[PDB]
């Protein structure tokens, strides 16, 4: 007709929080005459149906399902509705939940050997979300930030730089510890320093 409904949002999008390697319900309701179009987005691009990406739509109620599989299933979705008329926008986050867990796929070796007077990285991947309260002890101290200690924490993994290592200073056993509401996980990497 001479007219039509741009797409309306009745409900928008809301943040919601799934277990990780579970399904994740993201819906909306949008309306519109004619009855809307539902493409749903990812970092600027389209996501195409899948078993992974479930879509629902029954013109009014618009659900998006994803099967979590990884970290990074975690943030943005866009749902976007589009009819001759015009074009409506809605988004929301996915915030997964997972017990504290060193990385499976990055395994973590007994020893490790750092070069005298080089700098020693340990870079250790873990799956933990909310992201996990990190800490490194050498012994029974805990590792702070310093001239020549460096912790660079990110959602992926905890970043361990030593410099200048020396064996009566640097080496022995270390502990990294990874805490969250739903649990805590540590383990312990034994260091070597060989003269070179």
């Amino acid at each position: 007709a001479m007219s039509g409904e741009a797409p309306g949002i009745r409900k928008e999008m809301k943040d919601v929080t799934t277990k990780l390697g579970e399904a994740a319900q993201l819906s909306c309701q949008i309306v519109g005459r004619p009855l809307p179009d539902i493409k749903w987005y990812r970092f600027g691009k389209e996501l195409i149906q899948s078993r992974k990406y479930k879509m629902s739509s029954d013109g009014r109620t618009h659900t998006l399902t994803v099967m979590t599989e990884e970290q990074e299933d975690e943030g943005v979705y866009t749902c976007i509705a589009t009819n001759e008329v015009g074009e409506v926008e809605t988004s929301s986050k996915l915030l997964l939940q997972a017990t504290p867990q060193f990385h499976p796929g990055y395994p973590l070796k007994e020893k490790y050997y750092g070069a005298v007077g080089s700098t020693l990285r340990l870079h250790v991947m873990y799956i933990g979300r909310p992201v996990p309260a990190m800490t490194w002890f050498h012994g029974q101290k805990l590792l702070q930030n310093s001239e020549n200690i460096t912790i660079e924490n990110t959602e992926h993994y905890t970043h361990l730089v030593m410099k200048n290592v020396q064996r009566k200073t640097h080496a022995g056993k270390y502990k990294v510890q990874l805490s969250n509401v739903f649990g805590t996980v540590d383990a312990i990497l034994d260091v070597e320093i060989q003269d070179k």
